[PDB]
């Protein structure tokens, strides 16, 4: 199912997923389809509205959550952007983000800030991998005029799982001139750890279809709590945001998320993200395919403490598919990831903490595990 | 080359372009390239950004301008976004649209009204179609506050081609509160009109490659003059959108028009709408190819003249692609227009004015024109 796997050693997912054969076969069974159809006609315009309305479902259903909570985006960033820009900030509001945040995420944050004049501070969250609590560090943080906290649920860089559902509690308990709102940077949590808005209580959560999803790049989603939709006020719109009046004229926003959805978008590529979503609910439940990932990731972080000259950045199992590490060699992680790439093996490097992050899905086997743990065998001091 | 003309008429150019063999073949073979190497590695992230590298000059050399003032975008729309959503609003500023512009665009506007505070009015450019003069109507609505004017330089509705040179001097001339700036559509003249923004001054120029340039759905790019640049604040940024720093953090911005780029984009679509760009100027200069669209447009027009029911917006040879007209039935345009696709004949209806419109191409000929003729020519009181 997945083609991209075999003559290579593969462990990017969470930068780019690989493409399943029955996603590229939608792709092309589209453009085919406009080809015929269209591209621009009642019955093209209409098997695209069709194609939107599954794949916002397909989204819904995987989340537990009502579609009218679905926006379609084309990546992480966008449905953050959406989220940051639509809030109705005031001068001297304060956002908290992890010392882990990415930096596209941190611009929006800055020129948030440049905007309407709110202030933001990190809060570190790195440390916490193996010990402390990073609910406990937000408490710490929290202020008066702290309205909204951005965190990742699972870290791009150290690979740890942040305790959610405890730093919900923290931020609602909070006593302050905003009730706490956190949005969540899902990059890496969506399809890989088991999500359920309905038992899992969030307020915004944007994510991407590329990555462990492995649909194609240019789809992604964002994810507003019903009773938070009204907080978030349109900023980029178009065709797509509006209700239609007599004489064609906007008359007012579209049903739930559509109302931040734009213009023309890559119409085939939805279409491979829809099929990739469906090709993993056959594969087996998000718990038997989190516990396969888990299963992998062990394999390989154990394997890589029996190396004597890399140092996992985790003491204790990894909590998903990221394994972080670093390699004690005169030669430098850059020059390490170029190396093992020139042989077929795929990782990445991370420029904070300065280290190599690895990332095993449950399509990831053994045999690519000991591949990658043998040939940085040879690195050494 | 457009393989999709056959076994049809179509006359849609204008919702969406056929797509040309060598942008589908481009499009898959960017798939397989990114299969074949990453899709997440350091050979496939070079490969993106050359490809990324590679369509903005493209761009660059279809207007005639500097690499530098342009910005990669999804669709029409979202130039639009960038430009408005950019610029430093104060309560009471005012923009002025041409009261033929797209619902989309209007309704942009009306969400800057209501988060700055600034105020719009539309001044009657439909009614110059075959009378009047839209710049000097645009003269008589300029005021003091007037601090943009959004404009199409070829109408969606009623195929008129706005005096743009006059209508910038206009512009240029008033002396109000702020230097007047003109924003322009240009979904429909973009690949239709020859272009050139050296010969031709503007300010802002939104398009996209999926119409007249007969790209794929998802990939248009938006020109900003040098010299208003800076007047443009980045909204919706991203990893695309900064230079980094050596923790990898936000140094900066971009360079030039990067800087309003957000995040992971389709990229084989990319490779699509280059494709069909070079085929674009394969076939003769963009002047040969106006000239071909209009002595399409002429005779489509001129044939629908002399249908008894039919009547044609223009009473003068069309100015460019479109040809838009009304019929004398019971039936109604909507219900003409599905007849019409049930022939495998693709037009489309327009909200206002209450009317049908068709799109001639340099690809169209005059056996499907005749085609067209035949069959409207059915319709009657
Ligand atoms: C927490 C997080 N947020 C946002 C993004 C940006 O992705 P979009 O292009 O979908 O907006 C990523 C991607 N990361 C990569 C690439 C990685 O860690 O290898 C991420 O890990
Ligand atoms: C003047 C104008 N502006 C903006 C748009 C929106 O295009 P994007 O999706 O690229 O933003 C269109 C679309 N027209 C159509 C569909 C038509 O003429 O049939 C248009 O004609
Ligand atoms: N190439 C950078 C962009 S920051 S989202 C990275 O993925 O680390
Ligand atoms: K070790
Ligand atoms: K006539």
């Amino acid at each position: 199912q997945f083609p991209g796997l075999a003559n290579k050693t593969y462990f990017n997912f969470g930068g780019q997923g690989i493409l399943p054969t029955v996603a590229l076969e939608a792709i092309t069974a589209m453009y085919g389809y406009l080809q015929e159809n269209g591209p621009f006609s009642i019955a093209a315009n209409q098997h695209i509205q069709q194609l939107i309305a599954q794949l916002r479902q397909a989204l819904a259903e995987t989340f537990n959550v009502d579609p009218n909570t679905i926006t379609i985006t084309d990546n992480v960033t966008t449905g953050c952007d959406i989220v940051l820009w639509g809030l109705d900030w005031h001068q001297g509001d304060e956002i908290l983000l992890t010392d882990c945040e990415h930096p596209g995420i941190i611009a929006i944050v800055q020129a948030i800030a440049a905007r309407f004049g709110i202030t933001y501070r990190f809060f570190p969250v790195a440390a916490t991998l193996n010990q402390g609590d990073a609910a406990a560090v937000l408490a710490n943080h929290l202020g008066p005029k702290t309205r909204l906290v951005i965190l990742s649920h699972l870290l791009w860089n150290t690979g740890q799982v942040l305790p959610l559902a405890e730093i919900m509690a923290v931020c609602r308990r909070h006593q302050g001139n905003y009730p706490v709102r956190v949005l969540v940077d899902g990059a890496q949590s969506a399809g890989s750890l088991p999500l359920d808005f309905s038992r899992l209580e969030v307020d915004y959560y944007a994510f991407t279809g590329h990555k462990w999803f492995a649909g194609p790049a240019g789809v992604g989603g964002l994810y507003i709590h019903g009773d938070c939709l009204g907080e978030i006020n349109p900023t980029y719109v178009g065709w797509r945001s509006i209700t239609y009046g007599a004489k064609g004229e906007p008359t007012g926003w579209a049903e739930g998320g559509k109302r931040f959805e734009v213009a023309t978008s890559a119409y085939p590529q939805y279409a491979g993200l829809l099929a990739a979503l469906q090709l993993h609910q056959r594969q087996g439940t998000a718990e038997e395919r989190y516990q396969a990932i888990c299963q992998r990731s062990e394999f390989l972080w154990r394997g890589l403490n029996q190396l004597p000259h890399v140092h996992c950045l985790a003491t204790s199992a990894p909590q998903a598919g990221l394994v972080s590490f670093t390699v004690d060699s005169p030669l430098g992680h850059r020059a390490i990831v170029q190396k093992l790439e020139e042989q077929r093996i795929y990782l990445r490097t991370i420029a904070d903490p300065d280290c190599i992050r690895a990332c095993c899905h449950y399509i990831t086997d053994e045999e690519e595990i000991n591949h990658l743990l043998a040939r940085l065998a040879d690195f050494g001091p």
